RNA sequence: UGUAAAUA
């Protein structure tokens, strides 16, 4: 409970408190972790401050290592440790430069443990973001090397540490997590985790030449370019067990949707998706990378995709049914057939460009829509039971009428 | 007919 002086004839914290008789009391950390004591703390350093009241509140709250820790992985001591680091910040006095080389000892030397934190690691990410670059580069430094910064990237509340890291540093000072990503075996456990999913996005929407990096020197796009391909050569060595899993197949699409990344997402395709559309196609995940690849592949690559869908595969040697008749009816397969249709009737109605490479590739759009519309037409009454093949069906028509 | 993030 509170200080026995700060209750009233009821048990109840005193109204019309002031913020010096609790600075003065040396009880702040009692205030700091009660819910009522705090919602009073915080206010109260809202307010205009004395020189004195933030000398107190500086060695009371980020002055002592122990302490600060202490209020850092609170659940209510956590946001005063933020507003008085922001206090520390605004006060140019002398202990400017002593107050956040200190408070930059304090997390270095608990990184792993306070990122790991559910309350610490907000007191990581708000100190990344406000206090100075030149110190809060240094702070990206602590983090670990081995296999701690695994566990960093696939934990609940540390992987937002390092998507603040990237998102609020320059690139040279967390080039390392982008090798440690790059190396075959990390690269797997992490991208193959819920959480650390969306860390390797965050990186690669960084490490994207787009309108977000316009700002950025030539020799910042050049160490931004060599980190780009280094992850990509070996997020395309290992596409396919990407592609295939439950959560790493939002990175594959993520690379093959952005124009940005156009490059790679030519080599996605190349390398790994072209003469296995069909069974990537049947895969749970894998089929909306597949969608992704028609949506956003050049044209020329886009007629090889076509012209393996019509004409990769052998037909099945007693049934004779090609690719074409298996996925229009498979479960996740139907989708990508869809996404074929879709494609080509957009092309012919003017909702999708068909100029390419200094050529109209209409003509290609036109052969590719007559092979599906024959085949959707000689299987009508098949495919009128699906609701697959009923939304084929009815845009054929309505493309039919315009 | 088919999938994803943590504080009062």
């Amino acid at each position: 409970v509170l200080p026995t002086w700060s209750l009233d004839s009821n048990g109840e914290m005193r109204s019309r408190l002031s913020l010096s008789e609790v600075l003065d009391s040396g009880d702040l950390m009692k205030f700091a972790v009660d819910k009522t004591g705090c919602q009073f703390l915080e206010k109260a350093v809202k307010g205009s401050l004395t020189s004195y009241q933030k000398f107190q509140l500086f060695e009371q709250v980020i002055g002592r290592k122990d302490d600060f820790l202490k209020l850092s992985t609170n659940i209510f001591g956590n946001y005063l440790v933020q507003s008085v680091i922001g206090i520390s910040l605004a006060t140019n006095d002398d202990g400017y430069t002593k107050r956040q080389e200190k408070l930059k000892n304090f997390i270095s030397s608990q990184m792993t443990d306070m990122c790991l934190d559910k309350f610490a690691c907000r007191v990581i990410q708000s100190s990344l973001q406000n206090m100075d670059l030149s110190l809060a580069c240094k702070l990206v430094q602590a983090l670990p090397r081995d296999a701690r910064l695994i566990a960093i990237c696939v934990d609940q509340n540390a992987n937002h540490v390092i998507q603040k890291v990237v998102a609020v540093i320059p690139l040279k000072n967390w080039e390392f997590i982008v090798d440690f990503v790059a190396t075959p075996e990390h690269l797997r456990q992490i991208c193959s985790d819920k959480y650390g999913a969306y860390v390797v996005q965050t990186i690669i929407e960084k490490l994207t030449a787009d309108s977000m990096n316009v700002d950025l020197t030539s020799a910042a796009q050049n160490l931004r370019e060599r980190a780009l391909q280094r992850l990509m050569t070996s997020v395309t060595n290992r596409c396919q067990e990407l592609a295939t899993n439950e959560y790493a197949n939002y990175i594959i699409q993520h690379i093959v949707s952005n124009d940005d990344l156009a490059v790679y997402r030519e080599c996605i395709i190349e390398k790994c998706l072209m003469r296995n559309l069909l069974s990537l196609s049947q895969e749970k995940f894998a089929s909306h990378v597949v969608e992704k690849a028609f949506l956003h592949a050049p044209l020329e690559l886009l007629a090889e995709m076509m012209d393996e869908i019509f004409d990769g595969y052998i037909p099945h040697p007693d049934t004779g049914k090609d690719a074409l008749d298996i996925m229009m009816f498979h479960q996740f397969g139907n989708y990508v057939v869809q996404c074929m249709l879709t494609i080509c009737c957009d092309a012919v109605s003017g909702r999708r460009q068909t100029k390419e490479g200094g050529y109209d590739h209409a003509i290609s759009f036109q052969d590719w829509l007559k092979k599906l519309h024959s085949r959707v037409t000689k299987e009508r009454h098949r495919l009128s039971r699906f609701s697959s093949g009923k939304k084929m069906i009815e845009t054929l028509a309505n493309l039919r009428s315009t």
